[PDB]
């Protein structure tokens, strides 16, 4: 009630926490019934996201975010497993959480 | 001079333009040295651009749109040949024209 963290701090903290490795502090900006869906698939709540998260340690250089109504644009270059691909990411927040994320990109280049 | 037609304007022309398979009226919109960058390739200049998408006859359906600066992103679904894949489309404008267009997704389901 002190703070004024507004929904574009909520996801910017999200990708800080991701980049900094502090998977707590990530997933504590999810709703518990969040969703994902990828190029790869789709994940059905925080903890499973969150779970994966941890082990893949996915890092973001964000070049551009968009904000409309109850949702947020990031574009940025993910760094998956030392391949750097350039993505869309598409959040969605009510409450005062994330409660999905859809990203878009070519994931080709992750099978060789 | 006598019009009202904003940056969000030219996009959404644009896109209606294509989608009513109009290409004069879409080539109009784009700058001359326009860039497009998706998941298949690049092309160089409004003129390949144009007659790609005159072959291509893509169709969208647009689920969100954000503004920011000289950037517009789209939230759409796109017909590709029978094919509806969910993408992220990033126009940047400048002088009253479209000079780039990057398009994220998955092409995979496009291979077969």
């Amino acid at each position: 009630m002190k703070t004024q963290i507004t929904t574009r701090d909520l996801v910017l903290e999200f990708i800080h926490a991701l980049n900094t490795e502090n998977f707590p502090a990530a997933k504590k900006r999810l709703n518990e019934n969040f969703t994902f869906n990828g190029p790869m698939g789709h994940r059905e709540g925080s903890e499973r996201y969150m779970n994966d998260m941890e082990k893949m340690k996915f890092k973001y250089v964000v070049h551009k975010m968009f904000e409309e109504g109850n949702d947020v644009c990031l574009i940025y270059d993910i760094n998956m497993n030392g391949k750097t691909i350039a993505a869309s990411g598409l959040y969605h927040l009510e409450k005062g959480e994330i409660t999905s994320l859809h990203v878009y990109f070519d994931p080709r280049p992750l099978f060789e």
